[PDB]
């Protein structure tokens, strides 16, 4: 490679970093909580479902 | 699905549980005490019938 093109790149490069990237973040609290309130909606419904099943 | 549809859906779930539902309770006490005053009627009923029947 010629010296201008390494100088194009050293140039390049400062430019392509030194943007913004996301963290990676622990949400499995927050998605827990959505699993149980669904799986207790589920619960209720199939508990619903058994009082019909059972006559009692 | 992307990450704005589950955060909408984690808001979503937790709202539509939270909700109060009805226990099932075991009427059957009143409901059977109600048959055996209903039945205890029919019966009064058929012996009256039955008095006329009867001759006697």
């Amino acid at each position: 490679f010629t010296l201008i093109e390494l100088a194009i790149v050293i140039v390049i490069i400062g430019i392509l970093v030194a943007i913004a990237v996301p963290r990676f973040v622990d949400l499995t609290d927050q998605a827990n909580q959505a699993n149980v309130d669904a799986t207790a909606a589920a619960v209720r419904s199939a508990y619903a479902i058994a009082t019909v099943q059972a006559k009692g």
